[PDB]
């Protein structure tokens, strides 16, 4: 097969869960889903389109488009917009494969998918962002709907670009549904989807440190690093806070703030906002570094990520982007008596830190290895509320945030049982080791899509 | 009308239904509902199809396809598929009439349907019938969707045909939607829709017995004969096993398996199951009745009914297909003193069975009578589940079994009450006599389609 | 296969067709035709509707309606509508296989279909002929459309129906299209639509008298006995008259119109134009008896078909419907000194008559023998004209009178030769003896079909 | 844009136009038009899709497919499928991108497309193409249609597969139209479609002769040296015997076939047969090279093109694949005396070669150069003929072979005026020097799409 071109992160993705499948006794007892890894690894579909728009200076501007509908065995294809410079096809061919199985996980009726554009927000005006989301959907319409395709938000896709997309489908197709989810309050959307990722992000790694610990210890005091700054990480610094942990770093694209005191002080739900108000400006974190509030409580990194520089830390959530989390910084957690490492950001840690984090825990009894838990796992709060926000629409009522809330924990509760109890029927530990939660997440989601698509005459 | 075909199984389950309206102050009350008769008993469409398809050789093989929608007043056309080499149009609209009212005695907005084909399943192999269902649906698939027609399981069409045809319908439609009932847990199936229809026919009886001993008897200690092996069939025994009744007859196309102790003995679960794994297959009971497991227990009784063969017994279920309780065989159970026979099977007692049933229930007051219950009554779990099915499928959420049986139960106590009552007052019987199940659930049925097509303009 | 209903007239032509298959080298040289036969004998697709309208009293009404579409390998299905109390799915199949190979013949790309109702047009008010086209269209639409099907009229529908049919789709669908043939002139109809049927069956009948005399007769002089006074009928006779023969009969449903003088004497214009204005009117030639002018001329035989009746004639061209020449009316027209027989009505010689003067035909040389050419042959020029309407509606243009007569003189030319050369390649006769015209039909019609299906994967 | 991936036949067909609209004045008449190139170079739509298909064992197999939709401003989306090993999305937008500028040429409304699939047709059975097909149509279907996008045949695609292809989109849509093109005669093809694009290369370069040596030779007696063996060198042969000229090779995949008297033999009508018949079975040349009709007459070279092998040759027609005259081989063309070289091929000769042809043009006056004709220009007599087709199936008629061939005459001598005189306005050669076609074609090609881009705004 020398005729497929090289997809650098598509193939990462894959051949990690493939290397987990092969690490288990799953192809002993079922040889034939080998056949099902083959066809699986195919997309259903892809389109590519071509997005002409118009900048606020009246020039023609081009930008490529996509969807990448991945697998709809167990549901329509489910999966967010990302409008970033790096996008293209190997990205979210990752992304989506990553999606078929998170989604999975949820117990939700959602296939994977996920799409996007090589649109830089960065350094456009509101209204250009309206305009190309105008002329995004106007192709991306026929294309999707509320039991063919639900998008929704990712990096650089907000409320905001999500309202001009649904504007511009409902005009387009003279329908109101839920052909998008992280929509507005008054205009379909679900309470608690703003704050669904990252709070499930905590949520589940509430689970790991129970779990780890038998019960002795929580986020109660301890010290938290995260990087990125936008939706993931601000609701996951949120909920750490809440649990009464200390959040001692964020970060963007430009640099990395630090507390001065990583033993003590932590981030505040007011600088978080403060920093949330930047970011729906698409400004950086550079911006309030030397105002008074900053300036002494906290040290600016530029060109730092935070795993290095936040002394000793016991729990680590990336949550900007795929490969921030390298071999060198993972051995630099461990050293600094990181115990807990969960990827908000899909496929957030390099190759070199899984093994490295893996290697340790294989190493190490209970609670004392660092315990490494995939984004398909951590990540899927934010998909499963979108599961909700359509079952929503489709009930045609509005749930209560508790209700949302209350569901939102059940099923990342049920996320982090399912991972842990597949690693241990299929990749059994030895005695005292943590079972594997990225083994039994990728056995988990892996083999539900691989029944359903062989019940549907997908492969046989 | 000479111009029209003879269709002797429509015309049996038509003259039936409209001799008990006939029997009956229905015209006197309405006699403008002779129109709605009319009306109703010529389908609103039906669809006829070329199946060309691939044998295991390599060879073209060509078989006929159906789709009858009969009503759709009170929903979109609803009701199964079978594949059986009898399968005609004459067949399929017997069972699409059946349907209609069936269905309006579940009391969810359900219209009536059915098709299938002539292909048979038996001695085909995993990948001809998945072949056979990929080119079945390549047609089928543009008269069909979740809120038009919604097809299921019947003789010869399991869960396993139903993810093959689910599969194809995704592929064609681009949409992942309630297309199909009888679709496999993770990708939109229903807990208990496998028991529901078997588990229905052994509830509503419970109900029969309830009142026609004043509650002094129930189905424990009670010995049922049961024909067919199939899923109507071996559910209905599980759940009269459950209650404390013995089963003590099961039958294929082939011939009854009966215990030598009619009297004492049952078949067990692990005896169905066996049986059940057999039909999964494709294959006979006459294969077991060597085993020691069932040459000892059992008689083997190829080419007959159970019906003459079980000696004393109390109830029939009847569980197989149309016209496989004859005259004779309803005389015999009569002798054998057998009080309670419902139709699992649709039209399963031929009319001269039904005529003696009736004739014996207005000459033998109350617990003397063998009460007769008509499949659009007793059989009309099954797609009430279905119908949940539905509604789970819309609201995007999975229930519990609880919850579902919980449901069908209440469903099945209405569907008997119904009919109870409305024999009661159209159809008043002579004192100490019991009602007419099959004049009350035929009037039942047929009133609230009447009244609803009115109501939309159908007729005036 | 004893699940398939009977069906007798299409198992009639369906057992002509195949029996001339088999009477030939066909299945010597391509064995594996009989494969193409086997699923070209299945329709791809065959609807059937109730049709609910109302009569002038303001009373419900019930009807079935229907439309085959036998095969669309050469085309979008073509043919027919038939409004008669006879119709049912038995006769429309005859009538669609027919069309199949019908189609086949005139070079265009047109598949077959047909269908109808067995509403009868007798007795209602142009009022409640409207309400019916108006009721069968709205469910037809949905099935039918330019590239898909295409109707037009046959017994019992004339342009009046195709108008209200016209109107209905275009109110329904919100297009204006091909969908329909035999239209208005002014709105998509064609030239020389009316009379094309009736025209080309007395042209293909010039060339069979052409070679059967290397010209040197034609139907200058001869005496043509017709049946029916419809659409088919009234041109067939006028095109006689302008070739200077001479028509001796006419019949409708209830009785036979002969001339006194068969030897010499002609119905005129004026006479068929009386006639065509009674049945635009639904009425009968019995009326024509209180005539003087009539009464002195020609002789009414109610309950009599012509063919025993007209003494001595040449040709017979019978074109009212199916199986009305019998097997001793045949012998007859042999003992009478018939020499052409045409069939302007679908399948209008029984077997038996087909039989006698195919037996003709090989026992007697040259002129001496009777010449029988079958209704698809001969009846190709309706339907050739109608491909020629949508090759106008799809130009947007309108042809001239003589532009579309001169392609259908071509279209039936080639029709006659391509019979005729098929048979002397497939079934060559003896030295002195006709070619079959119906096994030369036959073959080529089928194998042009079947070769086609081939190509498209119907059948390998 | 470092984020888009490298796709080297696409950039190598990109560089090849966009230097010659570079080196020429057509941006400093139209500077703006470099606005048009960076929009047209962005393809409107791709769509890609897994293809899952059974084999003849009845295992499970999965290619990859799709279709390029690169520019529809001039009319629906057109151009062919290519099944073939190497098929990737660079292959496809590079010979999506051509086959805008291509159609453009033609003068018909076309615009620009590609698709197929990675599926090797070699080592298959025809049931096996004929399953991948109806897979492959499966998910094309809806992406298509005789308005939207009509594709055809290439590598690996001929009238089998369209066949299989067309009858497959019938069953999915239930409609006959001109949604493909490259059909069999009797269900819509065009006749002389299977010639054309093999005539057009040969029509072509007769107008090349002509000029180059003003009127004075033709390809009576020219030495023609061709490569590959299907549909386009097949008919380039037979034109050019049928011309009086000589062909001296031919090839395949696996080697070179060459007359082994290059100045006096040539190929015969009935050896391109026998090599046609082979290759409708996907078998190779190298089986017949030792029958005694081939043993003494030709040499064959396992491994080799024939261009450094055939001597001195006058005219070259490589009508195989991309990039198949290498800088080397091009040298050798020049040295042995070859003065006319035209892809049939697309892409056929390597930019070496390209520079190498054009610098000798540059270099040496009139008919003293070889000159090089790129395929966009030569090669669309087949696309144009494809355009014919699409008419006839809008009209629902079918044209004579005289009428399609002198369309398609007319058409490729306005192709060769508009490459000429586009390159005499918008970059004159110095006197004596023959304008370069290839530069003339492209701005030809491109202008024509750039403005009715403009005027219908996807750009300004
Ligand atoms: N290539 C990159 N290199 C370094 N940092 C990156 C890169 N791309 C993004 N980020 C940062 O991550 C954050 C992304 O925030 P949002 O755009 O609001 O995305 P969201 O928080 O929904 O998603 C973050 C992660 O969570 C997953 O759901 C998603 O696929 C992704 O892996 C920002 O602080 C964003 O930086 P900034 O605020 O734009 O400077
Ligand atoms: N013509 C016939 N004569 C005698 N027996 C018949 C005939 N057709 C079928 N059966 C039997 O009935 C049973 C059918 O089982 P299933 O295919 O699983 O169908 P299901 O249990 O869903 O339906 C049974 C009846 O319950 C209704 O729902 C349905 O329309 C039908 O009247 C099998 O034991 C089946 O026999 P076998 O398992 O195929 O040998
Ligand atoms: N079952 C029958 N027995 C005897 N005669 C019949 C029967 N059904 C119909 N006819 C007559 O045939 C003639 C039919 O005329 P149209 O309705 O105008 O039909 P058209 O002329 O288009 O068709 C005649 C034949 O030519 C074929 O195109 C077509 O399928 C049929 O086999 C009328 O004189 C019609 O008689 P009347 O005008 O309805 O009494
Ligand atoms: N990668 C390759 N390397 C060397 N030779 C190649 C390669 N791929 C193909 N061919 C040859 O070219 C010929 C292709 O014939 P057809 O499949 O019938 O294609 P067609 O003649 O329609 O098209 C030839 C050229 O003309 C253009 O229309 C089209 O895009 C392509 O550039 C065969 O002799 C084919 O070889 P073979 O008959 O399969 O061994």
């Amino acid at each position: 097969m020398s005729n497929l071109p090289v997809e650098p992160e598509f193939e990462q993705a894959y051949k990690e869960l493939a290397s987990t499948l092969e690490n288990s006794t799953l192809f002993q007892k079922n040889p034939e889903y080998r056949k099902a890894l083959a066809v699986v690894s195919v997309p259903e579909r892809v389109i590519q389109f071509r997005v002409v728009w118009e900048n606020d200076k009246g020039e023609v501007q081009v930008n490529r488009g996509f969807r990448v509908q991945f697998n709809s065995a167990l549901g329509p294809y489910k999966g967010g917009l990302r409008f970033h410079p790096s996008v293209n096809l190997s990205i979210l061919k990752f992304l989506g494969f990553e999606q078929i199985f998170k989604n999975a996980l949820t117990g939700l009726n959602m296939g994977g998918g996920k799409g996007g554009s090589d649109f830089d927000p960065k350094g456009k005006s509101d209204s250009e962002i309206r305009r190309f989301c105008v002329a995004f959907m106007t192709e991306l319409c026929r294309h999707i709907g509320a039991d063919t395709d639900v998008p929704a938000g990712d990096i650089g896709v907000t409320g905001r670009e999500i309202g001009y997309l649904f504007g511009q489908y409902r005009k387009l197709r003279n329908s109101w549904e839920g052909v998008l989810t992280g929509k507005g309050g008054s205009w379909g959307g679900s309470l608690i989807r703003p704050e669904a990722t990252g709070y499930g992000v905590v949520y589940y790694v509430e689970h790991m440190i129970a779990h780890a610990t038998n019960g002795a210890e929580s986020f109660a005091g301890k010290r938290v690093a995260i990087s990125g700054s936008g939706n993931v990480a601000q609701y996951a610094a949120l909920k750490v806070i809440e649990l009464g942990g200390r959040v001692v770093s964020l970060s963007d694209s430009q640099g990395s703030l630090i507390v001065k005191d990583t033993a003590k002080d932590s981030f505040t739900p007011a600088e978080i906002d403060a920093i949330a108000a930047l970011k729906v400006d698409r400004k950086q974190i550079a911006e309030l570094v030397t105002d008074a509030a900053f300036a002494d409580k906290f040290t600016y990194l530029p060109g730092q990520r935070p795993w290095v520089h936040v002394g000793a830390v016991d729990v680590a959530l990336p949550s900007a982007t795929q490969n921030e989390v390298s071999g060198e910084e993972a051995q630099a957690l461990i050293a600094a008596g990181c115990k807990f490492i969960a990827e908000g950001s899909n496929m957030g840690c390099t190759q070199a830190a899984i093994d490295a984090f893996e290697a340790h825990r294989e190493a190490n009894k209970g609670a004392a290895a660092i315990w490494y838990a995939p984004g398909k796992a951590a990540n899927a709060g934010g998909v499963a509320v979108s599961g909700l926000e359509m079952a929503q629409n489709s009930a045609r009522l509005s749930w209560t945030a508790e209700e949302v809330d209350a569901r939102l924990k059940d099923i990342m509760k049920s996320c982090f049982q399912n991972g842990l109890d597949t690693a241990k029927e299929y990749a059994t530990p030895a005695d005292g080791i943590l079972p594997s939660l990225v083994t039994g997440s990728n056995i988990a989601g892996f083999t539900k899509v691989a029944a359903a698509m062989k019940d549907q005459g997908d492969w046989w």
